[PDB]
DNA sequence: CGAACCTGGTCTTGACTCCATTGCCGGATTTGTATTAGACTGGCAGGGTTGCCCCGAAGCGGGCG
């Protein structure tokens, strides 16, 4: 799971500072293509799926 | 009762040794400067991609003198 895994933040990808929380929602569109149960659980909730 | 003894510190003499310490001294290296004569004559360059708030500044529409 550390292969496989989507990231949302690096250079041209949103930076934290700049990162708006409509881009941590999950939206159903995910439903096949992503997991809304797994996610890091700290400040990076929805950025990392 | 008095006379020597050997030995502690306490100190002195003088000779010996050994090493710092400049002083040259000659050479090695190293730091800075100058000089190249055909002709050449205006740059590459991504972070920007928020949200909100306060505020300063431009700019134009609005009445105005």
């Amino acid at each position: 799971t550390h292969k496989r895994r989507l990231l949302a933040l690096g250079p041209g990808g949103l930076s934290r500072e700049r990162a708006g929380l409509e881009v941590r929602d999950v939206h159903p569109s995910h439903y096949g293509r992503m997991c809304p149960i797994e996610t890091p659980e700290g400040p990076n909730i929805g950025l990392i799926g």
